[PDB]
């Protein structure tokens, strides 16, 4: 198996009543800063896109674009907990 990060990557989820996949849009709701964590790199997960930021989603991390908020990325919160 995988023992990195790949084990935390979904596909597809819902939360806040709005079903995602990879390549959904986000509601302008977590395009704010206010869910930004810019502080991925003390973390297992992977470096964002050139144009975009990950967001703390209900309890999974999304990657989202800054310019347009597609869902570039989906991981799970237990990668957080991950050592």
């Amino acid at each position: 198996g995988a023992a990195g990060i790949d084990q935390y990557a979904l596909k597809e989820f819902t939360a806040d009543f709005t079903q995602f996949h990879i390549g959904d849009t986000v509601p302008a709701m977590y395009l704010t800063p206010e869910y930004n964590i810019k502080q991925w790199q003390q973390r297992n997960l992977p470096a964002p896109d050139a144009g975009s930021h990950w967001t703390y989603m209900g309890g999974n991390y999304v990657l989202i674009t800054d310019t347009e908020g597609k869902i570039l990325k989906v991981y799970d919160g237990e990668i957080f907990y991950h050592r």
